[PDB]
């Protein structure tokens, strides 16, 4: 379900909006891509929000070893920015 911020996120709700962020990315829909992606951006404030969304489709695509390659690979790398930031990152639920 989509919140509205990183903070109600858990990483699973998140990685449901990793899910659909992928579906409507592979589907190339614009409403809700566009939603997802700021929505995405926004809330995890990474400089490259959707560059991250971007690559973990191609790093899928390709997919070395598994890991950033799918939806449960882009939460992977915000969780990590967020902490090195400094940054309140997912919740836990």
């Amino acid at each position: 379900e989509l919140k509205n911020s990183i903070s109600d996120y858990t990483e699973a709700e998140f990685v449901q909006l990793l899910k659909e962020i992928e579906k409507e990315n592979v589907a190339a829909t614009d409403d809700v891509l566009d939603v997802l992606l700021e929505h995405f951006v926004k809330i995890t404030e990474h400089p490259d929000g959707t560059a991250l969304i971007y690559e973990a489709a191609a790093r899928a695509a390709a997919n070395p070893g598994g890991d950033g390659g799918g939806p449960e690979g882009i939460v992977k790398e915000i969780k990590e920015w967020r902490a090195a930031n400094g940054k309140p990152g997912f919740k836990q639920g």
